[PDB]
């Protein structure tokens, strides 16, 4: 899994253990080993929604499956509810969109995962 | 929507009412709600198109539809006239790539968009 | 072509030539021309692969076509060689993801290149 988190809260509200955490609570939703994680922080970041400047973060998972609809709604609810502990978001300031993607569409030590 | 806009042009250079007029835009452009638009803006970046570093925006817009073949005709010509306007830029420095959503793939309140 | 390299080396170790010599590198494995081609480069940027913040790249690769299973391949050990030899990544700490893109969902010169 590749994840992006954007924040228009300043870096010093991302506490340095985030990446981890995340990492931590993606290896579980997602049955993926931890060595298989990649995690992006973006914060003091222009944002809006709905053209506000209220803290938000804006999240992209991307993930060789572990995606079908009802697992999405159980990473939506363990992402938010992460969000809402560590960075003091409200429920509704935290946007995720998923990609489900092939083997043959990511490249991992020198080839793809699917000519591993 | 889901809107990103990077520029190796300068911040001081993307006025600060740029987020509300884009959500504005697009709002109108794709028939969607302003409180389901979120805008990130990156400026200052390196970019390079044909390796150039002369000014140029790449822009990724995500949704949950509303982006037909004939819809993103007409999102391109918004936009990159918006861009136009604002940014200063040439017509042919504006790149967009458009995702087209399905709702099991977009978090939102703590649930999918196809679960709300 | 629309590449985004982040890493969490310092700007200052990716170098100046940095973007023009992967616009030729992908120009060539993938036989596109290079006023077609940007590339966002990201440095100093928070990243942790499998919570280590040693140094990594994760890299996102969007084109229409010239993106099948087996040119993947070929693209994965060109850019994996190109960061072990301009950025000293190891091998395994260059993570890649493509996005191969329909030319209804990519804008340029004020329209879809589907309608140019
Ligand atoms: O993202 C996946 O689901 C995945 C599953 C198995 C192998 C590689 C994978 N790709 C992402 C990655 C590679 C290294 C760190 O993150
Ligand atoms: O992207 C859409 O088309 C959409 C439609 C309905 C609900 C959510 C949606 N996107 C996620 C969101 C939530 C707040 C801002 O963006
Ligand atoms: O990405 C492609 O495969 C491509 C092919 C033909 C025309 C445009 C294209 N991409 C959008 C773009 C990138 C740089 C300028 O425009
Ligand atoms: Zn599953
Ligand atoms: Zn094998
Ligand atoms: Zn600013
Ligand atoms: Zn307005
Ligand atoms: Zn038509
Ligand atoms: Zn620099
Ligand atoms: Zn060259």
């Amino acid at each position: 899994p590749m994840v992006r988190v954007a924040t228009n809260l300043p870096d010093k509200d991302v506490p340095a253990n985030f990446e981890e955490r995340l990492t931590d609570l993606l290896a579980e939703s997602m049955n993926k080993p931890r060595n298989r994680i990649a995690i992006e922080v973006l914060a003091g970041q222009r944002i809006t929604h709905g053209a506000s400047r209220n803290p938000v973060a804006v999240i992209k998972v991307e993930s060789i499956g572990a995606l079908s609809a009802d697992d999405n709604i159980r990473h939506t609810q363990k992402i938010t509810q992460f969000c809402q502990d560590t960075l003091k978001l409200p429920k509704d300031k935290v946007i995720i969109t998923y990609f489900d993607l092939q083997p043959i569409h990511v490249g991992f030590n020198g080839t793809t995962v699917a000519a591993a």
